[PDB]
């Protein structure tokens, strides 16, 4: 069956933590983080991808740059657009700018995306175990999240339905010796390495889809 | 000529913070951290390596498993053995066990190791700026280290000669406005994320080889 724990950062699928700064673009960081892992699975090369390309160019697909967006609409843009530029060639400035997509600088493609069944944490565990990092949405609107530092995050006021922040599940695990209790999702944030635990947070797992991590998960098909 | 600050975590050289638990294997975590950084430099792939393989198998080279050892004897074993297994293939259980090395699971190799000039922090600063993370030993035998939480660690009773703990220097920097004062070494520990500053500590730099950080530094040759 599935592994008791998974951590794709230990296999080379994940880039160093980034910082979206004062721009509502976490959906773009979540999408590039999922496509970075799928392109690494496919080619063996880890290449940081451009959030700014997504902020500036995916309005036609329904995103609104620094005003918000959705990872599935980003993967739809990369498919429709035929590519996505590297972080190095199309740098992040955290403000809406003119679309400067350059095909010659493209280092990634996708044909669409796969959705995890909504609200199903075991479907998400299977996707994380067999595919690589997965884009998810969560309810991050709490000071307990803003000031998180360590341990398993559990917020009684969390919603599993009304979400406001895109993040990336890079694995799952458990504390202690028993693999079926005190479980958690390993989640990469885009608030810089200085936030949380080196930029990451353990979110309580199999506790009624806490903070909505399994409500709107998806990954690009490469 | 040398950079005023360096942080290899930003360039993809460093795996997540690990936890040796109740086993005197810090020398093994220091060694795998250095070899993870040199293999990434060589291949572009960051892959977690097996501390358990070093604990269980390097007795011939003079290591003593959970009862202590040396990063240099670890690099010697990888050279004599012709390989070192991935953590994924050879998981860590924090106890001394029978060697289970399998060459088919090897993901790393080295031809020996290089020693930094002893006691010379400027030689250590140069190796850190030009090679990547460096294995070092330090005097961690004070309660102030066990309870460290943030800031620049300075322990008046520290020794630079009698060292008892292997750690990994991943960079260096300074607090405040100018580069010449309040300098520190950026150190990755192996006591899990919950210890210290999310598993890391800043040790005073250019304060007379504080805690012995430059006394016994080295890195594998890949
Ligand atoms: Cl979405
Ligand atoms: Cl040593």
């Amino acid at each position: 069956d599935l592994p008791k724990s998974v951590d794709w950062r230990k296999k080379g699928y994940v880039t160093p933590v980034k910082n979206q700064k004062q721009c509502g673009s976490a959906w773009a960081f979540s999408a590039t983080g999922a496509l970075e892992g799928q392109m690494f699975r496919k080619t063996g090369k880890l290449v940081s991808l451009s959030e700014q390309n997504l902020v500036d160019c995916s309005r036609p697909q329904g995103n609104q740059g620094c005003n918000g967006g959705f990872m599935a609409r980003a993967f739809q843009y990369v498919k429709e657009n035929g590519g996505l530029d590297s972080e190095e060639s199309y740098p992040y400035v955290a403000v809406d700018e003119i679309c400067k997509y350059r095909p010659e600088n493209s280092v990634a493609q996708d044909t669409g995306f796969t959705v995890v069944a909504p609200g199903k944490e075991k479907a998400l565990m299977k996707a994380v175990a067999t595919v690589g990092p997965i884009s998810v949405a969560m309810d991050a609107g709490h000071s307990s999240f803003q000031f998180y530092k360590s341990g398993i995050y559990f917020e009684p006021d969390c919603s599993s339905k009304n979400l406001d922040h895109g993040v990336l599940v890079v694995g799952y695990g458990f504390e202690g010796a028993n693999s079926q209790n005190s479980k958690y999702w390993l989640v990469k944030n885009s608030w810089g390495p200085e936030w949380g635990s080196n930029g990451y947070v353990k979110i309580a797992k199999d506790k009624n889809n806490h903070c909505g991590i399994a409500t709107a998960a998806s990954y690009p098909n490469v």
